[PDB]
């Protein structure tokens, strides 16, 4: 039977959004390193994940079939996963806006984004979600056309197909997918791409370093040497130390770039083991001066890859699962003249939405390292308030 199969996944469904999600929270509190305010956003998103594992699926498996109810009454269990959406879409705004101002603007953070401002950022969304998420009980609904004063609970007959659409999805959802997945996919595929770039310039400059120890004639040095005045004034303009003023930086690659015509002179003129000399003065001067901003940079922008990418994700996923429901939602009302969309495929539609609180888990662990061995580290944490 296809029913049982419903509600069979319907309750496992449940049983993951509200065990993984209710492990992320211990983590977030048990473990003190994953106590950072990027987490406190990420609770939130578990917190909502965990409402509609215990409310919103049972509230979906009754609505799966309709029931008789009061219209002020009945658009509670249509309607209470609609603030658990918009809940999620705050949050997962909030952790989007929450890197950004972390990775362009890293220096007025700890300053700009408090402890309080964010515990208020939450509440006035859960608040504007309950407000956006239960609208139409305010006096908005199709409960039209039972017992006395009970209407037929059936959505699609109580649920205005244009707040679905017109404000729901465009307005409150697919305004704000869109904005997080283009500037996370840029930042992570420049992020990636820049990365690649000044790896290969701090290997080629590396490598070229022994080829000029290791050298026969004085070509294999004056082409070396080019190679590497390459990749300094590569890497010197591509890697800004954030913060012409105050910065010891430019001075830096000016001293090995110095060293690396001083070489290709002495190359050029015929001079290879005196050249070759001046090669292990660069180590010293590659070492000295730049090897700082060099895994500076490096480490960085590592950190803007697995971010990004992890938020591009937790976002990709996100409206991964949720557009199919808005997909059908806007075929129907665009076209009335189409036959609406079977419910073999919108059950589907409305199983797949819950998925999206149960891959955050997931995603988590198979991104956040320190949620992953979170467990190892309570115990340790409580095996050594013991000496
Ligand atoms: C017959 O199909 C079902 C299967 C299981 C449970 C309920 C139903 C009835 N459909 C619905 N309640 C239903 N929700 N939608 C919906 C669309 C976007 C966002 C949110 C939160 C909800 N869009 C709908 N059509
Ligand atoms: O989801 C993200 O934005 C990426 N993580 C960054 C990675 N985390 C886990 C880790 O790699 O240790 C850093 C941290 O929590 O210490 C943000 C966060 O920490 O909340």
């Amino acid at each position: 039977m296809g029913s049982s199969v419903y509600i069979t996944v319907e309750l496992a469904i449940a049983v993951l959004a509200i065990l993984g999600n209710v492990l992320v929270c211990w983590a977030v509190w048990l473990n003190s390193n994953l106590q950072n305010v990027t987490n406190y956003f990420v609770v939130s998103l578990a917190a909502a994940d965990i409402a509609v594992g215990v409310l919103a699926i049972p509230f979906a498996i009754t609505i799966s079939t309709g029931f008789c109810a009061a219209c002020h009454g009945c658009l509670f269990i249509a309607c209470f996963v609609l603030v658990l959406t918009q809940s999620s879409i705050f949050s997962l705004l909030a952790i989007a806006i929450d890197r950004y101002i972390a990775i362009r603007i890293p220096l007025r953070y700890n300053g700009l984004v408090t402890g309080t401002r964010a515990k208020g950022i939450i509440a006035i969304c859960w608040v504007l979600s309950f407000a956006i998420g239960l609208t139409p009980m305010l006096g908005w609904n199709n409960c039209g056309q039972c017992g006395e004063g009970q209407v037929a609970c059936l959505f699609e007959d109580v649920v205005p197909m244009n707040y679905m659409v017109y404000f729901n999805f465009f307005a409150c959802v697919l305004v704000p997918l869109l904005l997080m997945l283009g500037v996370y996919l840029r930042i992570f595929l420049a992020a990636r791409r820049q990365l690649a770039d000044l790896e290969d310039n701090w290997e080629t400059l590396n490598d070229n370093l022994k080829v000029i120890e290791k050298a026969d004639n004085a070509a294999q040095v004056k082409d070396a040497l080019t190679k590497m005045r390459a990749a300094a004034l590569d890497a010197q303009k591509a890697t800004p130390p954030k913060l012409p003023e105050m910065k010891d930086f430019r001075h830096g690659f000016d001293i090995l770039v110095g060293q690396i015509d001083d070489a290709l002179k002495l190359a050029n003129e015929g001079k290879v083991k005196e050249a070759q000399a001046a090669a292990e003065q660069l180590k010293t001067t590659r070492n000295a001066y730049i090897q700082k901003y060099l895994e500076r940079a490096r480490s960085t922008l590592q950190k803007e890859v697995h971010a990004a990418k992890s938020l591009a994700i937790i976002v990709g996923l996100f409206a991964l699962c949720w557009l199919p429901l808005h997909i059908i939602n806007c075929f129907t009302f665009f076209c009335p003249d189409c036959s609406h969309a079977p419910l073999w495929l919108m059950y589907l539609a409305i199983v797949l939405s819950h998925t999206n609180s149960v891959v955050n888990p997931f995603i988590y662990a198979y991104r956040i390292r320190e949620f992953r061995q979170t467990f190892r580290k309570i115990i340790r944490s409580h095996v050594l308030r013991q000496q």
